[PDB]
């Protein structure tokens, strides 16, 4: 009998429920431990680390750690034991040396796995180097790091680490901020409230619990915050030397900081020498405990962060006060983000379409820009929670934006109480975090590109032998970063297969394959009804069910040439013999919409001849636009294509609609169109598509490529107008090219949004191309 005394219990690794009371690391902040904790559990006495006079000491089970012969036994020694006592070099002083095969204890069932988790720890810290952390930087040089991984928006705490832990984006996972209102729930989620600990806001399947329920034990991912990290540490250390039976293959550590530090003195501040040197020291101890138990060269440690951090000050601050005419009326999530809602929930007279207009391009300095939240940019994946107010504020990195002057306080000096914050779009350079992976499971001495925090949770269970849960990574994409336990992905199956037909209100007046679609046709993954069509300059994908290209590809090299649309074509569109009536879009329904008029998918501009170019003004390369969306458009093919040609020595250009009415990041069904042009059957896209191939060697022109491919590509937001380009009055020079850039996304997000499969007919390894389809061109 083990109840009401912690004797024998300290840290348990099997939580107890009431009456009894609690042994385990999270007690704390239950307020559960039984009443001898502190007593038995927290010991402090000596400090923490041995000293030659304790050498060979007798045991005193007051001590914190422990210097005496026993120790390795009892696996309580302090971490630099072995280093005072029996003559060994601390771990970082140490050369690496590559590890091949895990080299643990027999009896080891896989290489345990210990994730070292650092609260706003900023890409670039990791520039000091070794004058300050020679512990971590061992760590980076010595196995696999990327230059910085991209955190989840918002670049927050809560929803950053839930994303680690599920592979989730925030909409999936529920934890879509810091703070939180559940409208079906009528409460409020909060860092200073007890609601957080109720299971109903945590969704998808966390690492521990799919360990666990696989057959994999866990130690805890959650440490009370009186718990000091050199007992977090030590505590590790000690469920690692437990027997075989019950010692547990995955760990978590947490640190509060750098974040602390950051938010006090900014992320540039000469403090921020002192918590990375700290946390560097709880990393030796670490690697020190792990070489004096032989596991030095058996476990897999992770080194990763949230989020950075960025300069931010209490006089760079906007005001909703400033713009709005009652304030009063309105709950703000203030700060790096902007979320409103009414103050009274469901108040009736609650309209977010005025509040927009009042925030739209008030200022010409404005650092804030207020979206409904289908209309951010795709790649936020910030949209699909009841969570997540309709009303968003993207804020301008360095600024907050508040409700009113008073929210904010300095003190009389004029000193602000905080100089550092984060929150940002995950693409701003200040909110790129860490990563490092080093053991026998890591690659050795390999820096890899930057990726997402999304695609970890797949490489942590391929770690751990373990099959994900269903989650937004996309699994093989960062098999590169492995020695082995990769996994073998395999293309998805094509669904639907192409008809290709031959000849069977609107006037006017073979070998396409082979140079204009270089990577095969995309495969359709969802069941319906499509022609392939063949022309001199491009090739389509038909939808018979959506009247449109589901894609359209072509090639433009480095010396094509760009000509207008003569001025007798301007409102040409030749029937497509091979595709019926029936199946075809028409321009009455264009002429009878008076707010939709339509553009072309394969631009005119670009036509290899003069004959070519009829072509370009068959009824099924047509799309329907409204005209603010063509200034844009034309703008992308006219000018920008060629540009791009130029520049990488020719591109491969796919482009076509979205349809995302519902907002959850994946293709429509036909039954959620909420939009047709007016008495018609055609439906009108919430977005439109471009991805952009070239060959990374430039020397090699697009269509003669030998090796790795370059990709950008975007999600261009389909608007009825320009308010979201404050310079939008303005020639398309000063803004389209911003706007683009906005909305920069991944292949990826276009095949979720498609139901299409790219890239499947390359000379590339499958898992390359995977890595190829998460990139994201930033332009930071
Ligand atoms: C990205 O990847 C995902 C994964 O493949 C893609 O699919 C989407 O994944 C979503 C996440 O699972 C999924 O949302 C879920 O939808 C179902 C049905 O509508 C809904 O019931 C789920 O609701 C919970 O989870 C949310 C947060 O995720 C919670 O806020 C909510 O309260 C529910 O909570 C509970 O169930 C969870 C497990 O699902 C538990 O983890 C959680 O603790 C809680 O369980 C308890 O509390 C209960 C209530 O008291 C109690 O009964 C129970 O016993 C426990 O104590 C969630 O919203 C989407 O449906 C899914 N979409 C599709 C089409 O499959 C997503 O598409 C990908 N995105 C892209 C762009 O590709
Ligand atoms: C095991 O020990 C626990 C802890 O003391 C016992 O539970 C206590 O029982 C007494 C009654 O004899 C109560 O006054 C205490 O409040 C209980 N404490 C707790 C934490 O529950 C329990 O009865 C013991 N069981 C056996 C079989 O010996
Ligand atoms: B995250 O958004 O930085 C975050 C969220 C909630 C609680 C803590 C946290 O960061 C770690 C931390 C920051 C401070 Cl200022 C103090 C202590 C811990
Ligand atoms: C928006 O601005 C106009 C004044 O130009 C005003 O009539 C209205 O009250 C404002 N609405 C809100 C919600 O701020
Ligand atoms: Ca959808
Ligand atoms: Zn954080
Ligand atoms: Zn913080």
């Amino acid at each position: 009998n083990t109840s009401g005394s912690c004797k024998g219990r300290c840290f348990e690794l099997q939580e107890v429920g009431p009456p009894d009371c609690r042994c385990d690391n999270l007690c704390k902040s239950y307020s559960s431990c039984c009443h001898d904790f502190d007593e038995l559990c927290l010991k402090t006495a000596r400090g923490w680390e041995c000293t030659k006079d304790r050498c060979g000491e007798v045991r005193n089970e007051e001590n914190a750690c422990h210097c005496s012969e026993d120790c390795l036994s009892r696996g309580d020694c302090c971490t630099n034991y072995q280093v005072v006592c029996k003559g060994e070099s601390h771990w970082v002083d140490d050369d690496c040396e590559e590890i091949r095969v895990p080299e643990c204890p027999a009896g080891f069932v896989r290489p345990p796995l210990i994730i070292f988790s650092v609260d706003g720890f900023r890409a670039s810290y990791m520039k000091k180097g070794s004058k300050v952390m020679p512990n971590i930087e061992k760590l980076r040089s010595c196995g696999t790091h990327a230059p910085y991984m991209r955190p989840v928006y918002p670049t927050k705490t809560f929803p950053n680490l839930y994303t680690l832990a599920t592979g989730l984006y925030p909409e999936s996972h529920g934890i879509v901020g810091n703070s939180m209102y559940d409208p079906v729930f009528d409460a409020t989620f909060h860092l200073r409230g007890r609601e957080k600990f109720n299971h109903r806001w945590w969704g998808g399947q966390p690492l521990w619990i799919t360990a666990t329920k696989q057959g994999v034990r866990a130690g805890t991912f959650f440490w009370s915050v009186s718990i000091p990290h050199e007992r977090r540490i030590l505590t590790i250390l000690q469920w690692l030397s437990l027997p075989d039976n019950e010692r547990p293959s995955v760990y978590a550590f947490y640190s509060e900081q750098p974040d602390f530090s950051g938010h006090k003195y900014g992320p540039f501040g000469p403090e921020m020498t002192n918590p990375l040197r700290e946390i560097d020291k709880t990393v030796g101890q670490l690697m020190d405990g792990l070489k004096q138990l032989k596991l030095h060269r058996c476990v897999n440690v992770i080194f990763v962060g949230d989020h950075g951090m960025e300069d931010v000050t209490c006089d760079r601050t906007e005001f909703l006060s400033n713009y709005l005419t009652n304030v009063d009326d309105i709950t703000l999530v203030p700060g790096t983000l902007g979320r409103i809602r009414p103050k009274i929930p469901n108040n009736l007279k609650y309209d977010p379409k005025a509040i927009i207009a009042n925030l739209t391009c008030k200022k010409p300095d404005q650092h804030f820009k207020p979206y409904m939240k289908q209309h951010l940019p795709k790649r936020l994946h910030y949209a699909n929670n009841r969570r997540i107010e309709d009303l968003h504020l993207l804020v301008e990195r360095r600024w907050h934006v508040a409700r009113k002057p008073l929210d904010v306080y300095k003190k009389p000096s004029g000193k602000c109480f905080f100089q550092g914050d984060h929150g940002f779009d995950n693409k701003v350079n200040s909110m790129q975090t860490v990563f490092v992976g080093y053991g026998p499971t890591f690659k050795y001495r390999t820096k890899v590109p930057p990726f997402e925090n999304i695609e970890l949770y797949n490489v942590m269970c391929d770690l751990l032998g373990l099959k994900p849960a269903p989650n937004n990574g996309t699994h093989g994409s960062l098999n590169h970063l492995l020695r082995t336990n990769t996994f073998r992905p395999t293309l998805p199956e094509e669904v639907s297969r192409p008809n290709y037909p031959g000849i069977m209100g609107c006037t006017c007046d073979g070998s396409t394959e082979e140079r204009h679609l270089l990577y095969g046709r995309p495969a359709v993954l969802y069941r319906t009804s499509y022609d392939i069509l063949y022309h001199t300059d491009f090739e389509s994908g038909y939808s018979e069910i959506f009247l449109m290209p589901l894609w359209t590809s072509y090639t433009i090299s480095k010396q094509a040439e760009v000509s207008s649309i003569p001025e007798h074509l301007t409102n040409c569109v030749r029937p497509d013999v091979r595709v019926s009536p029936g199946f075809s879009q028409n321009c009455l329904a264009y002429k009878n919409d008076k707010q939709m008029s339509y553009g072309f998918l394969f631009p005119p501009y670009l036509s290899s001849s003069p004959e070519a170019k009829y072509d370009a003004f068959l009824v099924t390369n047509m799309v329907p636009m409204y005209p603010a969306f063509k200034r844009v458009w034309t703008y992308f093919q006219r000018v920008l294509v060629k540009k791009y040609a130029s520049e990488r020595n020719g591109v491969n250009v796919i482009s076509g609609p979205i349809f995302d009415y519902n907002y959850n990041g994946l293709r429509d069904i036909e039954d959620e169109i909420k939009q047709y042009v007016e008495g018609s059957s055609i439906p009108v896209p919430t977005h439109y598509y471009s991805i952009i191939t070239s060959c990374l060697d430039f020397t090699q022109p697009a269509d003669k490529c030998d090796g790795p491919l370059s990709v950008s590509s975007f999600i261009l937001p389909h608007r009825p107008d320009n308010d979201e380009s404050c310079n939008s009055s303005e020639d398309e020079s000063k803004w389209v090219e911003e706007l683009m850039k906005m909305h920069t996304a991944r292949v990826r997000d276009i095949e979720h949004l498609t139901g299409l499969d790219f890239y499947r007919k390359t000379s590339r390894s499958y898992s390359e191309i995977l890595t190829l389809k998460t990139y994201l061109h930033t332009y930071e």
